[PDB]
DNA sequence: GGTCAGTACGTCCTATCGATCTTCGGAAGAGATTCAGAG
RNA sequence: UCCGCGGCGCG
DNA sequence: CTCTGAATCTCTTCCGACGCGCCGCGGGACGTACTGACC
């Protein structure tokens, strides 16, 4: 017989394939194929159920919908199962992953014994070999879950965004969780803007060894007080009786110390650790994430569980065994506890196979590269011997004031060595073994100026973090949160930070004022958690959805009342001294869904006397500077003016390339506002962004007879890019070497070697006429070497010849969009090719 | 799983509107604007 | 085999 | 002094003989990699 296995992605279904065999047909059914409506294709009720297509009064009714385009996918996903005999749903393990099977279920038909849920957490021989051995019937508790969840958003979203249009601005939509988000990032936003730096020195100073070995040391006390100078002339009285006194090492410490590694990556854990190590972004973390895991190299990147497989932890304490030795083993394996309320039936995220180094993946790109070495080196350090280092600390004192310092030398490196630091720390340095009551001489003092920082702005990283510290969210939908609240218009992201847009703040006030029960963290997670006990069968879906569906009915009724009976306030007006270049009036900051920009009063009056002349504004961006490193932040906080009603700082806007504004950080709700002259060089552009290869500059989107292509600035580079079908701009192609040495065969003509988005290739120098390509060989490009541009050399250092000694061509790999080397034998590919990763050429069978 | 056939994307190549060839006469119809008559 | 353009010629 | 209708002006579109012969020139095509289906 044949069965029929249905996978939601093309390259599961091959991964997949790459294991059922001959006998199984596998089908990738991608994405949703039945989903709630999306487009328009007590009448208002009936309106708004039509349009949710859930009704809540009548038993939540769904009326699932097939989106279109998926009618083709469903045909033939209906023939093959009238083919096959016994279908196999082979989704994800999540509650997603059901949901998809069951849509599946439904619409094939022929429910009871016809269909087969297979539940895997690795695309790995033997893993498909045990879930295809037992396969587990379709668990409709996680269905509901899931369904209940969705059914929640879509009633919060198409019942309060109305609201929320009649009274603050049209363009706004609203969620159960993504307000919660935004919640979240405008506290912070207001705790920072109300940070008021304070200031304060410091001194260090350099001493000599009478053994002539060097020291630095900081100082710390005065007059067996904390030394914390306030103003420079302070400092520098300081410093002047510290050079006035002299130093003697009254205090010697040391003590042994341990570093244990860090717990297997749940996905919270991974999204930080991308984000603090390769820059990635959550959403870049977790594509990169699901590619490795569908390529077959990593398990389910869903997760919350730091429990480890048997199978794992022999193979990877083997590997220890095996390569570094019996000092890094332990004697013991390394356990790590997860939430008791975490789904501990799952794995981590680690490698499906440990002998797999990330140079290895031929087919993944340089990102995906990293990450699974990311992964793999986390895997392992899980498991080794802590590390181990010895710290001394040194206290120093002269007359009133006392030093210190401290230093740590590390001299086991059991967890450290597969997983290093990114940069040394303030304690990674060697202190001198001085003695007990030693003596030491001084050199000159530098003192410092420094201001207390504010709470740090939200990395998606950390929004991670806080998320899962509060309950808010799971590991499924993280991910979702982080993009929605951006999409949305609420919240912006800006050198890898969360930033708060007016309209966020504005809407915030709003729903913690009108909703308080939906917007309450606590609440939030008890409905996570409710969630949770449905999918453990531990509570009944639609008793759950009742409950919130009439508490929100409550809520929404009293909050659509008139604002004088308590309803939502609407978006008032700060007004301001500017004329109305239409009517000469007073002008009011208002914000829309576009932004924050400045209106005229009569806006507000009748069509008789009303006025919709605008002035649009630009904010100003806070460009914070990495060398300042944690300082980037304070000095931004610093550079702000501060409001003079309040103590709030304020938020600088562009309004003439004359005139500069400053609105309060409470707008509306304080009405502080500020206007500047000088000399403003407005922005003056939008759009696309492209940084020129040939000199830097940036370089903008431009309009021609041609179609749309990529100009740089700057007038003395008249560089131009060209925008391509499926992606944001070319690659930077180079400029075109003829070789009068390499004659053409069809033809009379030479070849000249071309770059482009297809790779690097020779041509024909006649090509209107000749029309004659062919791909370089590495020989060949080893010929000329020296007329290759700077960046193409590499292509010559590859190897030219593969272990059977045949001739290797430099190809072009468009899924990961690299330049190889592979061989060819009578014409076929011998399937050895070599890949460039990380400055070497690693060379294997393809 | 491996192989073959089919399908998809790139190269030639742009980037200022500037290349480019460019400019009738007569009659009819539709739309827009102006003048005269009536109110 | 098709289309197009240009030029020239005859009745 | 104003409004409406009719008349006039402006702009756009359509048509312009038939038949035959000769010469010249031009006109998207090819290559490589990746994915799916069948065996
Ligand atoms: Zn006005
Ligand atoms: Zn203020
Ligand atoms: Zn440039």
């Amino acid at each position: 017989g044949k069965a029929l296995v249905i996978v939601e992605s093309p390259a599961k279904a091959k991964t997949i394939n790459k294991y059922l065999g001959s006998d199984y047909v596998v089908k990738s059914s991608v994405g949703h194929i039945r989903d709630l409506p999306t487009s328009g294709s007590k009448d208002e009720r009936g309106a708004l159920v039509n349009r949710m297509g859930v009704d809540p009064w009548h038993n939540w009714e769904a009326h699932y919908e097939v989106l279109p385009g998926k009618e083709k996918v469903v045909s033939e996903l209906k023939q093959l199962a009238e083919k096959a005999d016994h279908i196999y749903l082979a989704t994800d393990l999540d509650r997603e992953g059901e949901a998809i099977a069951w849509h599946l279920r439904e619409v094939i038909g022929g429910d009871d014994a016809r269909y087969s849920r297979v539940v895997f957490n690795e695309i790995t021989k033997n893993a498909i070999r045990q879930a295809f051995n037992k396969p587990g019937e379709l668990n409709i508790d996680r269905v509901n879950a899931q369904q209940a969840r969705r059914f929640m958003d879509r009633v919060v979203g198409y019942m309060v965004s109305p609201l929320l249009w009649k009274k603050i601005a049209r363009g706004l939509s609203a969620g159960r969780v993504q307000s919660v988000a935004v919640r979240l990032v405008v506290e912070r936003e207001r705790e920072i803007k109300a940070f008021v730096p304070e200031e304060f020195w410091e001194v260090d100073a350099s001493t000599t060894t009478p053994s002539g070995e060097a020291l630095a040391l900081q100082v710390t006390h005065q007059n067996d007080k904390p030394f914390r100078p306030v103003n420079k002339e302070q400092t520098q009285a300081a410093v002047s009786l510290l050079e006035k006194a002299r130093y003697s090492v009254l205090e010697r410490e040391d003590k042994p110390t341990t570093s244990k590694p860090g717990a297997p990556f749940i996905t919270s854990t991974l999204q930080q650790a991308a984000s603090t190590r390769l820059g990635f972004g959550v959403k870049k973390t977790m594509m990169m994430a699901q590619r490795l895991y569908e390529a077959g190299y990593i398990t389910y990147m869903r997760t919350d569980s730091t429990n480890l497989s048997q199978d794992a932890v022999n193979m990877v304490r083997g590997y220890i065994s095996d390569n570094f030795g019996k000092k890094y083993l332990p004697e013991s394996p390394n356990q790590y506890a997860s939430k008791e309320n975490s789904q501990e039936a799952h794995e981590a995220i680690r490698p499906s196979d440990v002998n797999v180094m990330a140079e290895s993946l031929k087919d993944m790109e340089a990102d995906a590269q990293k990450l699974y070495q990311l992964i793999w080196r986390q895997f392992v350090a899980c498991q080794m011997t802590p590390a181990k280092y010895d710290s001394t600390t040194l206290t120093v004192g002269a007359g009133d004031f006392r030093l210190k310092a401290r230093g740590r030398i590390l001299r086991f490196d059991g967890w450290t060595k597969v997983m290093p630091a990114l940069r040394k720390g303030d304690e990674d340095r060697i202190l001198p073994a001085v003695n007990k009551g030693d003596a030491l001489t001084l050199v000159e003092l530098t003192p410092a100026q420094h201001f207390t920082k504010p709470p740090a702005r939200f990395s998606e990283a950390s929004l991670v973090k806080e998320l899962e510290k509060r309950g808010i969210g799971r590991p499924s939908t993280y991910a979702s949160i982080i993009s929605t609240i951006q999409d949305r218009g609420y919240v912006r992201v800006e050198n890898r930070r969360f930033y708060a847009e007016k309209m966020g703040e504005i809407v915030t006030d709003r729903l913690e004022e009108n909703f308080r029960e939906l917007m309450n963290y606590d609440f939030t997670a008890q409905m996570e958690n409710s969630l949770d006990q449905v999918a453990n069968h531990e509570a009944e879906w639609k008793a759950v959805l009742d409950h919130f569906f009439s508490d929100f009915t409550q809520q929404l009724d009293k909050a659509e009342k008139d604002p004088e009976e308590g309803g939502m306030r609407p978006n008032q007006m700060v007004l301001t001294s500017i004329d109305c270049p239409t009517c000469g009036r007073k002008m009011g900051i208002r914000t829309a869904s576009t932004g924050v920009f400045l209106g005229c009063s009569g806006y507000a009056l009748p069509p008789k006397e009303r006025c919709k002349t605008t002035i649009n504004l630009v904010p100003e961006n806070e460009v914070l500077n990495v060398l300042e490193g944690e300082d980037a932040e304070t000095n931004a906080l610093r550079a702000k003016r501060r409001c003079p009603k309040c103590g709030t700082a304020m938020d600088s806007y562009l309004i003439d390339p004359k005139r500069k504004l400053h609105v309060c950080g409470n707008n509306p709700t304080c009405d502080g506002y500020e206007i500047e002259e000088g000399e403003f060089r407005i922005k003056g552009y939008d759009g696309p962004i492209v940084e020129c290869e040939k000199c830097g500059s940036e370089m903008h989107l431009k309009m021609g007879r041609f179609g749309k292509y990529m100009a740089c600035t700057n007038e003395e580079c008249k560089n131009t890019r060209k925008i391509l079908r499926n992606g944001e701009v070319a690659p930077p192609k180079e400029d075109p070497v003829p070789l009068p040495e390499l004659p053409c065969e069809k033809s009379d003509a030479y070849f000249v070697l071309r770059d482009g988005a297809a790779g690097v290739f020779l041509a024909a120098n006649t090509f209107p006429k000749s029309r004659e390509t062919r791909a370089p060989l590495v020989e060949e490009l080893y010929r000329f070497r020296d007329r290759l541009p700077e960046k193409l050399r590499y292509l010559a250092d590859a190897p030219q010849q593969d272990p059977e000694g045949n001739k290797t061509m430099v190809r072009f790999s468009r899924k990961t969009k690299q330049q190889y080397v592979s061989s060819e034998k009578d014409g076929k590919a011998t399937g050895w090719s070599a890949f460039y990763v990380d400055g070497k050429w690693v060379e294997g069978k393809k």
